[PDB]
């Protein structure tokens, strides 16, 4: 059950290049995925959940549509970034890179969308909305449909093929700056080692990426998965009758419906990632 994050990436190295570029480490309530490149594209993904990006190896560029403007969010190696819900985004990946993306299982009410725009404008050229179960697998025919369309050929939209409006309001939020994960952890060392766990992004988002220093935690049975990643030093997770020693870079998925006890050593640093849909921000 313990997975050394870079050890898992090395074992699955061949996944992080075309044609598929990705491999899901975890794929139940919490989608923990690792993505490579090269992969340059003009399609913009839109969803009701949030997406956490972290660059393990090399840099990536997340193109976003923010408050009526095109913006390129450069995510450098070691940088973490949280995308709020319903922001159109188009990830650009390069050869020999590895990025972590965390997202969640959709609620049965939730729609995902894929859009192509007319050149450098906000006018929609082609769009498809769907109920997401396996994102990569569902996007492939949509993209193939686009590349075989009159819209791609002419660069002109077919009005009858566009929705009158999106199924939900698109985000009105300002996008944060990506930040160095190690720099933020080091700058907050006194609070972390004083037994106070800290939210990296705060209460204005659904997702909770929490940093933990020394101390003891107890996780109650939840209908959401929790992913733990020991960054520095070690800790012990007691779960399902077993004591699991997390060494530097070890990660552990706590499946929905499982309780656990967590004992973190002095000087140790770990993260937990939760994307609970009950915490979705009102529209
Ligand atoms: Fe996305």
């Amino acid at each position: 059950r313990r997975l050394g994050v870079r050890a898992w990436v090395k074992e699955n190295r061949g996944s992080f290049q075309p044609p598929v570029c990705n491999k899901l480490m975890h794929q139940e309530q919490l989608k923990v995925m690792f993505i490579g490149g090269p992969n340059t594209r003009k399609d913009y993904h839109i969803e009701e959940g949030e997406e956490v990006f972290y660059q393990l190896e090399g840099d990536m560029v997340l193109r976003v549509l923010e408050q009526g403007k095109h913006r390129d969010v450069v995510i450098r190696q070691g940088e973490i970034f949280l995308l709020p819900a319903r922001v159109p985004h188009s990830p650009q990946r390069f050869a020999n890179t590895v990025g972590l993306v965390v997202e969640r299982r959709r609620l049965e009410t939730e729609l995902d969308g894929l859009r192509y725009y007319v050149g450098d404008t906000m006018d929609v050229l082609f769009e498809k909305w769907f109920y997401c179960k396996d994102l990569g697998t569902q996007l492939a025919p949509i993209i193939q449909e686009f590349f075989s369309s009159e819209q791609y050929r002419t660069g002109k939209p077919i009005p009858d093929q566009l929705l009158k409006e999106p199924p939900f309001p698109l985000s009105t939020r300002s996008i944060m700056e990506p930040m160095s994960l190690d720099a933020w952890l080091d700058s907050h060392h006194r609070e972390l080692q004083a037994g106070t766990p800290l939210s990296l992004f705060g209460d204005t988002y659904e997702t909770q990426v929490i940093a933990y220093g020394q101390g003891s935690s107890e996780g109650l049975r939840q209908n959401v998965d929790v992913w733990l990643w020991q960054l520095e030093g070690s800790s012990v997770v007691t779960m399902g009758g077993r004591r699991l020693s997390l060494a530097p870079d070890d990660s552990l998925l706590v499946l929905a419906g499982t309780s656990y006890a967590w004992e973190r050593t002095q000087g140790s640093v770990a993260l937990s990632v939760t994307q609970d849909p009950a915490c979705k921000k009102p529209l």
